[PDB]
């Protein structure tokens, strides 16, 4: 699924991550836009031979499992496959655990380079919450 801007900040207001450890729902519009593109389905391969998977390009380094990175954890205990549904709830809890784990956003390296410090409220500008 190819969200809109104003979609996704409802979907990620209705699954609880507006204002989630702080992180406004603009911040979190913004990751995914760098992200995904707002695109569930998207998958990229690292260097290292792991994939970021989904709305937010979560890892199979740590997060989820793929069955073919060697050596990683599963953290967020499901399937990557999950991670690029059209209902983002699986997305939506895995990333709450990564949020948490003491980095805060900059865990989304797009998050850091593009969004941190900037006018992230833009990115929900006009949309009916
Ligand atoms: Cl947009
Ligand atoms: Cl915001
Ligand atoms: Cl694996
Ligand atoms: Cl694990
Ligand atoms: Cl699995
Ligand atoms: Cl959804
Ligand atoms: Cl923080
Ligand atoms: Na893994």
């Amino acid at each position: 699924k190819v969200f809109g801007r104003c979609e996704l900040a409802a979907a990620m207001k209705r699954h609880g991550l507006d204002n989630y450890r702080g992180y406004s729902l603009g911040n979190w519009v913004c990751a995914a836009k760098f992200e995904s593109n707002f695109n569930t389905q998207a998958t990229n391969r690292n260097t290292d031979g792991s994939t970021d998977y989904g709305i937010l390009q979560i890892n199979s380094r740590w997060w989820c499992n793929d069955g073919r990175t060697p050596g990683s954890r599963n953290l967020c205990n499901i399937p990557c496959s999950a991670l690029l549904s059209s209902d983002i709830t699986a997305s939506v809890n895995c990333a709450k655990k990564i949020v948490s784990d003491g980095n805060g956003m900059n865990a989304w390296v797009a998050w850091r380079n593009r969004c941190k410090g900037t006018d992230v409220q833009a990115w929900i500008r006009g949309c009916r919450l």
